[PDB]
């Protein structure tokens, strides 16, 4: 997951 936590 990326920053500020959205799931890739």
């Amino acid at each position: 997951l990326d920053p500020p936590x959205r799931w890739k």
